[PDB]
């Protein structure tokens, strides 16, 4: 469905960040779209790709030159671990940093609200109302629940973002 | 060169492990054998992945693919006095493991230029190093930064095996 949509003869720049151990390495993974490519660009600082055809998911953690890598991004997705209420705000921070990147102005926002499975997981509710979703003017966003481990919610997630391209 | 002397028809699978942050994908890195590919074979365990011609190395993080192993690479952190009691336990239980009996060690003392680093005498207390036997091991300052030591260690890996 989504990989239809993505698909062509255009790069297709999506970037994928957030906290460490959000679960973006694990995302990565279940999309079974090839290998995961790690590069050090500079010492500190790793950089996951996967690029399948005219598609690139680049990764990296946030809230530890970037401006390098948002040239033609299409959308971000911002990985939270709704488990992690301790760095909610940090990841409000981060993702706010990100929104007002004029580089990324026209990419649509996806925020994987992940490892949905754990018995004291935020809501969608919730992360949407500490993430500060409802502020954004100006650019389409989406809030999607996922279990990165089993892989519910990431189709739902990217067929969303497929869309509204 | 360390290179020439791993290659050949015979499979060479080296084991590079330690804790989180030890400088494992750094190093990897600064080898220049090839890309770096992440795997999880099983939930929560990402095991990194280089192979050239017939040199593999396989990372993985201890703390917190055994057959055939002709090395174990030991990265600790030179720097990191708190968890160095936790890199000798992991070590120790490596060590024990019957499937690798026969693989030699290299230890990396990794990030040396550090200025509160432990010296290469303390880490080799530290992680009980002298303690072992029936088994060739050796210790090594290393920067994978800038490359520092590396080259030396893998050195004494390629003659040793
Ligand atoms: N319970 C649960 N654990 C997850 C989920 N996604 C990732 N994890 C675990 O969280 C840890 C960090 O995952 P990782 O993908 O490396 O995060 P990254 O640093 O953002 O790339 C790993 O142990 C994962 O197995 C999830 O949806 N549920
Ligand atoms: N100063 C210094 N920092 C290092 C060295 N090796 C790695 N690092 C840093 O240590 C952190 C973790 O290294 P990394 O390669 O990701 O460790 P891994 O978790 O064992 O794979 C990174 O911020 C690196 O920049 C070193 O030799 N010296
Ligand atoms: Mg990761
Ligand atoms: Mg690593």
């Amino acid at each position: 469905s989504w990989l239809s949509k993505l698909l062509g003869k255009k790069e297709m720049r999506i970037l994928m960040v957030g906290l460490d151990a959000a679960g973006k390495t694990s995302i990565l993974y279940k999309l079974k779209l090839g290998e995961i490519v790690t590069t050090i660009p500079t010492i500190g600082f790793n950089v996951e790709t996967v690029e399948y055809k005219n598609i690139s998911f680049t990764v990296w953690d946030v809230g530890g030159l970037w401006r390098h890598y948002y040239q033609n991004t299409q959308a971000i997705i911002f990985v939270v671990d709704s488990n992690d209420r301790d760095r909610i705000g940090e990841a409000r921070e981060e993702l706010m940093k990100m929104l007002n990147e004029d580089e990324m102005r026209n990419a649509i926002l996806l925020v994987f609200a992940n490892k949905h499975d754990l018995p004291q997981a935020m809501s969608i509710s919730e992360v949407t109302e500490k993430l500060g979703l409802q502020t954004i003017k100006n650019r389409k966003w989406y809030c999607q629940t996922s279990c990165a481990t089993n892989g519910d919610g990431l189709y739902e997630g990217l067929d969303w973002l497929a869309d509204n391209l």
